[PDB]
C-alpha cells in the first residue's frame, strides 16, 4: 500500500500557508535580539512587558490578508516566561503589572484565530530557559541535584503542555523549539499528552515523531523535487541513517520513504537587507521582504509541495506594525492576482490530461495538484503546449504532491497537455490549470 | 569611653522576648520537614498553599500572650516562594489560586503586629532557592550561564530586600538566613539597602555588621556570664564560646540572642509545622527555666512559632504561650520591694520578715554594662548572709536561690568600670 497522510495531516497540506508570532520579554528591551545572550542571561525586569495596545485580532487579520490559514503563538521561547495564566510556571502573565496579572495572550490569540477563521496552534520552547537554568534541554549541574532537577523539569514541561492542550480548544499544531528531544532521556514525555487531549493536532516534534519536517533552511523555500515521504517517522538526526546527507533529505524528502513527514518551509518576514528577524527589534521597519521576493518564495514553497510559515513580529505596543501588515496584504493580493482565476482547468484520474484553452493565447504558468489523501503517485511528468498546431514541451518535473507551480517562457498556445510518464499508481489529479501572468 | 548600645539597639534589650514565624510551601505537603531534600528539590505543586483559615491577627495575639514584644515572619525560606506581592520574584502569592493571586501575607502580618502593639520584623531566606537551583548563593553549571544566573540571583536578592524594606513600613529587624555572607564575594550587598530605607532596623547580619549575635545554641538560653560587648562589630569568623559569653572588654555592642522552637520537646526540634507534633510543645515549667536563662541572663529570647496548613497557630500552642505569659506575670510582675539608684550598694527593706527566693537586677543599658562583680545578701535573724554572687547584669539579671526568711536584701557591686546605674533591684517570693 502507498504511504498516505493520516487524516489529521490533510489540513497541513491544504492550509498551504500559515504564520508564527514570536513574542517574549526582550521585545520590550529597546535593543536588538541576541539569541546567544538571551538564552543564558535571565531577564532583569519582566515589567518591561507592557503592550498597552495589544490586539490579537489585528495580528490574525494581518496574517489572514497574506493567505495564512493557521497561526501559531510562542507561549514560551527562551526566557522561560509564559504568555498565559499558568498554575505551574509562575513566570507567566500572573507575575506582571500589565492587565493586573490577569492577562492571557494565548487565550486572546486562539480566540482571535477562530474569530477570523484561522486554525490556532501553539509553540512551546522547552529547550532553553534562562530563568530556570535549562540549556539544550538540560538542567545545569551534576549528580543527584541534576538528575532530580531534570526529572522535575520534565514534569514541569509535561504540566505546561497539559495546560496548553486542555484549556484553549482544539489546536492545529504544537510546535516545540528544536523539538522536545527524547522522552527516555532529557526530554519531557509529551507525545502521550498531545495524543490524549489533542488527537487531531499536528505533533512537531521529538525523537519518536514529527508530523511534518523542517525543510532544511529558513529561506521560505524547499528544494526540488520535494516529496512528503520520509525514511523514518521523525526528522531527528539520531533516527536518520548515518550515511544520509540529512539536510538534503530535509530539503527533498525520500520518494521511497514509508512514512508521511511532509515538508515545511519557513522564513521571517523581516529578512531583507542582511537581517533575519523572528522577533520585533528597533529600526527593522524597512527590513521586511519585498513583495517580489515573497512571491519567489511562495512559488518555491507552496509551489514545491511545502506549506510555508511566515514569521511575524508584534511590536512593544502589541500590534503587527503597519508596514508589515501592508506587505502581507500585498502578498495575498498578488497570490490572488496570479492564481485565483485560470485560463482553463481540468481534473481526472488519468496519466494524460489535455487542457483546451478556447482560443490561441499566451500562457506562462501551470498548476498541478494531486489528491494528497491518496499519496504522491506522480514520479515523472511533462507539460506540452500546442503552438502553431504542434506540441512542444514547456517543462518537465518529478514530484507534484499537493501543489506544483510551474513557470516557463510564455507561448501562444491553443492547448496544454500534462503527461505523467512514470507513476506508482493511477494519478488522481484534482487540478491541472493554465495561467497568463505578466 | 564605655561601649554602649546604638539608639536603635535599645529596643533589642527592652523587648526581652519576640517570636519568629516560619512558613513555606512544605508546611502544606502532609509530611515531616526534610531540610536537605526541601533545599534542592523544587515543590511539585505550589497550589498546595491554601490556608483557608489564615488570620495573622491570631498569630500575633498568640505571641503577645507569651510576652512577645516583636514578631518576625519568614518572607522567604528555602523553596524561593515569597509571601508577598513581589514585582521581582514571580514565585510569590501572585502565582497561586489562594486569594485569587492578590494575597500579601507580609502585609497582613505587619498590619497585625501594629494592631497589637508588637514591632514587626522580616526574615529573608536567600542562601537556598530550590525553584532556581541556588545552593548557598551559588548557581550550578560549569560556565557563563551559571555565572550569569548567580549574579542575577544576587540582584534578585537585593531587589526583594528593597521591596521588603520600602513597602511595609518601619521594621524591627531584618534577619538573613545564616547571615548574608560577604558582599565582596558571594553575598548580596544588602547592608546599604537596609541602612538607606530602614535606618533604625536591627541588621542581622553579614561579615561587616551584626546588630545582635546568636548565643550559640537553639536551647532558648545563653551561658553565664553573658556580656553584650564583642571584639568585632559582627558575629562572623572558640567561636561557640565567644557567642556563649561575649567579651566584657570588647569595643563593639553586639548583644546576645537566645532562640528555641516552641515545638522542641520529646526529641523534636521543629521551626516549622509538621504533622503529629501537638504533644511536642515544651512544658510550661521548661519554658520558664529557659526564660530565666535567657531574659534573666541579658539575652533577648526569640520563640519559634509554627502556623499550620489552615493558617493558624495551633490551639494547644496558643494555650501554652498564654500560660507562659501568665506565669512570667505571676512570678515577676509584683515584687515584695523595689529600689533603684546610681550606687555601688542598694538595700531593699522588706517591710516585715518574710520568705524571699528571687531577685531581679537591671542596669540602665543605654549607659553600658558597668557592673563586673556583685553579691546579694539577705538579712536573716538580724545577720547578713550571701544568697548569690555574679558578674554581668546588663539589661536584666534574674537570680533564683534557696528561700530565706529575711527582713532586707542588699546588692553590693564590688567591681565596676563606672558608677552603676541600677534602674531596678527587686525581691520576690515565688511559690
Ligand atoms: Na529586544
Ligand atoms: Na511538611
Amino acid at each position: 500500500e502507498l504511504p498516505v497522510p493520516k487524516p489529521h495531516q490533510l489540513k497541513w497540506h491544504e492550509a498551504e500557508m500559515g504564520a508564527v508570532f514570536h513574542y517574549d520579554l526582550h521585545v520590550f528591551d529597546g535593543i536588538r535580539y541576541g539569541q546567544g545572550n538571551n538564552r543564558i542571561n535571565p531577564i532583569e525586569d519582566y515589567n518591561i512587558f507592557n503592550p498597552t495596545e495589544l490586539n490579537t485580532d489585528q495580528w490574525v487579520q494581518a496574517a489572514k490578508a497574506a493567505g495564512c490559514k493557521f497561526a501559531v503563538l510562542t507561549a514560551t521561547h527562551e526566557t522561560g516566561f509564559g504568555l498565559w495564566q499558568s498554575d505551574v510556571n509562575p513566570y507567566c502573565l500572573k507575575a506582571v503589572k500589565w492587565r493586573d496579572g490577569k492577562g492571557d495572550i494565548v487565550r486572546d490569540f486562539v480566540n482571535s484565530c477562530r474569530k477570523y477563521g484561522l486554525q490556532p496552534g501553539i509553540y512551546i520552547g522547552i529547550r532553553w530557559n534562562s530563568l530556570l537554568g535549562i540549556h539544550n534541554f538540560k538542567a545545569e549541574g551534576e549528580g543527584a541535584f541534576a538528575r532530580n532537577r531534570q526529572a522535575w523539569y520534565k514534569r514541569l514541561c509535561e504540566k505546561m503542555v497539559t495546560e496548553l492542550c486542555t484549556r484553549y480548544g482544539d489546536l492545529y499544531m504544537i510546535w516545540f523549539d528544536g523539538g522536545a528531544d527524547d522522552p527516555r532521556a532529557d526530554g519531557p514525555d509529551v507525545e502521550p499528552i498531545v495524543n490524549k487531549y489533542q488527537p487531531n493536532c499536528l505533533f512537531y516534534h521529538n525523537i519518536d515523531r514529527a508530523d511534518f519536517r523542517w525543510g532544511g533552511s529558513e529561506t521560505g523555500t524547499v528544494e526540488y523535487p520535494c516529496w512528503s515521504t520520509f525514511p523514518v517517522p521523525c526528522s531527528h538526526h539520531k533516527r536518520i541513517e548515518s550515511s544520509i546527507d540529512q539536510l538534503e533529505l530535509l530539503k527533498h524528502g525520500d520518494k521511497n520513504g514509508r512514512y508521511w513527514v511532509p515538508a515545511m518551509a519557513d522564513t521571517p518576514l523581516r529578512g531583507a537587507n542582511g537581517r533575519h528577524e523572528w522577533f520585533w527589534e528597533p529600526d527593522d521597519e524597512n527590513n521586511i521582504y519585498p513583495l517580489n521576493t515573497l512571491m519567489d518564495k511562495y512559488e518555491k514553497s507552496v509551489g514545491r509541495n511545502a506549506t510555508l510559515i511566515l514569521g511575524l513580529t508584534p511590536d512593544p505596543t502589541g500590534l503587527i506594525p503597519a508596514g508589515d501588515a501592508q506587505r502581507l496584504k500585498e502578498m495575498g493580493d498578488e497570490i490572488n492576482r496570479r492564481f485565483s482565476s485560470p485560463i482553463a482547468r481540468i481534473s481526472g484520474q488519468k496519466k494524460s490530461l489535455t487542457l483546451k484553452l478556447g482560443k490561441e493565447q499566451s500562457v506562462n504558468y501551470c498548476i498541478i495538484q494531486e489528491n494528497i489523501k491518496n499519496g504522491e503517485r506522480i514520479r515523472q511528468y511533462q507539460i506540452e503546449a500546442k503552438v502553431n498546431g504542434k506540441w512542444q514541451t514547456v517543462c518537465k518535473g518529478e514530484s507534484v504532491g499537493h501543489k506544483r507551480i510551474e513557470k516557463f517562457e510564455p507561448v501562444e498556445a491553443t492547448a496544454l497537455r500534462l503527461t505523467v510518464s512514470e507513476s506508482i499508481a493511477l494519478p488522481d489529479i484534482i487540478n491541472f490549470s493554465a495561467y497568463s501572468v505578466k
